């Protein structure tokens, strides 16, 4: 018992910048400072933007602020705390059946607004700042207009699907693949987030 370890916190290590005309990824913390911030849970870095790049000791993925909650996938974060200036922050939402977790949105973040447009012309934002057109095909499915090998989507779970007006429609959860090519995506609808809230 006296040697039992504790899992570290999720750590914000960058963001997808969507403030201007060009989307691009930014790193805000290197691997060494990440490992150390994960152990202490104390992250004094300024947070900005809607889409964060997050990491554990073993995985990297995305997290998206919607309605003052930073949302991501359970298969990336598990039950982990997230690092903050004052120490580890405990999850506010956890739903393994939806592959969903959430923490209070960090100070300085900006939150996306839940989409009420009812539109099926969507856009997926990846960890590499690619904006991928996606046609909505169901409550939790959308097809890529230009299929990609799954390699290009790996590490983007927790990222947003957006409507033409930039509202949040869903959280990227899983890739639908045949022989390594992503033809469609599975996502957590924003309405399922609003119900969890
Ligand atoms: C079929 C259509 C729907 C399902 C069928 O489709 C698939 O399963 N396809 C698979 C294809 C895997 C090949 C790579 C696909 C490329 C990018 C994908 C975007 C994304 C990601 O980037 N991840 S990640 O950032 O790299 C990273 C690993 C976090 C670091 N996602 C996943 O890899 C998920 C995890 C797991 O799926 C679940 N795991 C769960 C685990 C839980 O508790 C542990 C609870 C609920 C879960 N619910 C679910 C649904 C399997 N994934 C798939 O996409
Ligand atoms: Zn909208």
């Amino acid at each position: 018992m006296a040697s039992m370890k504790k899992k570290g916190s999720v750590v914000i290590v960058g963001r997808i910048n969507l403030s201007g005309d060009t989307a691009y990824a930014q790193q805000t913390r290197g691997e060494e400072g990440c490992q150390e911030t994960s152990q202490t849970g104390r992250d004094k870095n300024q947070v900005e933007g809607e889409v964060q790049i997050v990491s554990t000791a073993t995985q990297t993925f995305l997290a998206t602020s919607i309605n003052g909650v930073l949302w991501t996938v359970y298969h990336g974060a598990g039950t982990r705390t997230i690092a903050s200036p004052k120490g580890p922050v405990t999850q506010m939402y956890t739903n393994v059946d939806k592959d969903l977790v959430g923490w209070q949105a960090p100070q300085g973040s900006r939150s996306l607004t839940p989409c009420t447009c009812g539109s099926s012309d969507l856009y997926l934002v990846t960890r590499h700042a690619d904006v991928i057109p996606v046609r909505r095909r169901g409550d939790s499915r959308g097809s890529l207009l230009s299929p990609r090998p799954i390699s290009y989507l790996k590490g983007s779970s927790g990222g947003p699907l957006l409507c033409p007006a930039g509202h949040a429609v869903g959280i990227f959860r899983a890739a639908v693949s045949t022989r390594g090519v992503a033809k469609a995506v599975d996502f957590i609808p924003v309405e399922s987030l609003e119900t969890t809230m």
